[PDB]
């Protein structure tokens, strides 16, 4: 407990302004979230683009240098591979 | 202007309940702002992943059905295509 003694305008004008720096907070966050969420579809749709073109290089292989292209396809990459 | 004459212990006790809403607001967008920057990351992660392979199956075509490996590289996909 405060040892503190408030008048009761004093207190309202603090949450007030609480309340104001609250909301505009709360507003830059929720824009930056939205900027956020749009750079993470367009990495999501460069990925599908890239994808995409494995894809068909794999089909390409499939119904046949082209040997160790196939290598590449399914070669781990730095902790990451394509399962069969 | 309201037409309201609220004492200043309901005022206060409204301004209280609307700072800890704002407040649980706040965290509750910002976890969800962190959930969604590691969700990006891994969808970057991917596309460097998938990007890696066409550079360097790039690499295996130019050295020398590899014909059109190569047309696939450059190919328009859906409104996204890899530059010169």
């Amino acid at each position: 407990l405060s040892n503190e003694v408030s008048t009761d305008e004093a207190l309202l004008k603090r949450y007030r302004k609480e309340i104001m720096d609250l909301k505009k907070q709360l507003e830059e966050v929720s824009l930056e979230t939205r900027a956020q969420a749009m750079e993470k579809d367009q990495l999501e749709k460069e990925r599908d683009f890239y994808f995409g073109k494995l894809r068909n290089i794999e089909l390409i292989c499939q119904e046949n240098v082209l040997q160790r292209i196939v290598d590449i396809l399914y070669a781990t990459d730095e902790g990451f591979v394509i399962p069969d």
